[PDB]
């Protein structure tokens, strides 16, 4: 196919449409390799993600298929939007790779976490994550795995969530809600805990709960926030309830102690620091029955200054062989 050309990207070969030029590797993960490129047709820089045989197993396949479908069943500036999708392969028999194209972003939220932000930028980023999550919820999509490596930003402070969230692979749990860690039921505000973890990390410049596994994760949570109420214990399955109730007890630390003044000059900034800590205290709540909702977070004074109805109330959205065919059909449309 004359429309495509191949480029060497590390150990991988990127076979892309000739419109994408000066391919440069910008990162990789378990799912695929990402390049920056110049799109000569749009006269814009783009990010190109290659999915190598996404149908290779149930985990890669479910994710690739669910993401391809959801990216069409979603329309919001704080959620990933595709510019293009293609395969260099001509037939289902030859089908191997899927290439996804979107606007090139400047940095991920990890990089943003490593810097000091003022309250306008910090509140604007959090407002955008909430707008993004609210849009997902309105379509019945509850993320459950928001993390800063899957959130990208531009120099103008605009933000996008790259994925749609939630089993053997031949993964980052730090932002997962207690009700996800403990196999409890969950509602929309499961995503509010992850936003709290991210916000807390934006302020501390350190992962709040850096667990090597779910056991370690649960200990780091209780060591800082304290042992949850008996009413929370009442919602756990007997086995999880016995394990959680037999863990070493902790009174927990107060939010001024957790996020000291040292982490936050002018009167404006003093008031905003007070409001940021109040919002952190409402999101970083173990019990989802007592944790603030996405709607109430958007009405919080720290966030409310950015409130725009057009952004908050935007119009709402197998075997290896079967997955191969389902993914191929989605790519071909
Ligand atoms: C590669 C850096 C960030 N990124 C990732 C990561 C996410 C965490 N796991 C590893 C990959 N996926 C995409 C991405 C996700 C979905 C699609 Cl469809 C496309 Cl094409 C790209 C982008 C990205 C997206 C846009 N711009 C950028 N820009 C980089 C530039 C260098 C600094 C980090 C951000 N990365
Ligand atoms: N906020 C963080 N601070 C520091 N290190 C982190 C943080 N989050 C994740 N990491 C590390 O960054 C590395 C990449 O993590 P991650 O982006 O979650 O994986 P991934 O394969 O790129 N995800 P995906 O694209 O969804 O398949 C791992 O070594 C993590 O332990």
């Amino acid at each position: 196919d004359n429309q495509f050309y191949s480029v060497e990207v590390g150990d991988s070969t990127f076979t892309v449409l000739k419109r994408y030029q000066n391919l440069k590797p910008i990162g990789s993960g378990a799912q695929g390799i990402v390049c920056a490129a110049y799109d000569a047709v749009l006269d814009r820089n783009v990010a190109i993600k290659k999915l190598s045989r996404p149908f290779q197993n149930q985990t890669h396949a479910k994710r690739a298929y669910r993401e391809l479908v959801l990216m069409k069943c979603v329309n919001h500036k704080n959620i990933i939007s595709l510019l293009n999708v293609f395969t260099p392969q001509k037939t289902l028999e030859e089908f191997q790779d899927v290439y996804l194209v979107m606007e090139l972003m400047d940095a991920n939220l990890c990089q943003v976490i490593q810097m000091e932000l003022d309250h306008e930028r910090m509140s604007y980023l959090l407002y955008q994550m909430l707008c993004g999550i609210k849009h997902l919820h309105s379509a019945g999509i509850i993320h459950r795995d928001l993390k800063p490596s899957n959130i990208v930003v531009k120099s103008d402070c605009t933000l996008k969530i790259l994925d749609f969230g939630l089993s053997f692979m031949m993964v980052t749990r730090y932002y997962r809600a207690p009700e996800v860690i403990l196999g409890m039921g969950y509602k929309e505000n499961v995503d509010i805990w992850s936003v709290g973890c991210i916000m807390g990390e934006m302020v501390r410049h350190k992962i709040l709960f850096p667990g090597r596994d779910y056991i370690d994760q649960w200990n780091k949570v209780i060591e800082q926030l304290g042992t949850p109420c008996p009413e929370f214990m009442k919602k756990l399955q007997p086995t999880v309830r016995n394990y959680v109730e037999n863990r070493p007890k902790y009174a927990g630390l107060t939010f001024p102690k957790l996020f000291p003044d040292s982490l936050f000059d002018s009167e404006h900034n003093k008031l905003k620091a007070s409001q940021a800590r109040d919002l952190l205290s409402k999101m970083l709540v173990i019990d989802p029955a007592k944790r603030i909702s996405v709607d109430d977070a958007l009405q919080h004074p720290y966030i409310n200054v950015w409130y725009d109805p057009a952004e908050v109330e935007a119009p709402p959205p197998h075997t290896i062989e079967e997955w191969k065919e389902l993914i191929y059909k989605e790519v071909m449309n």
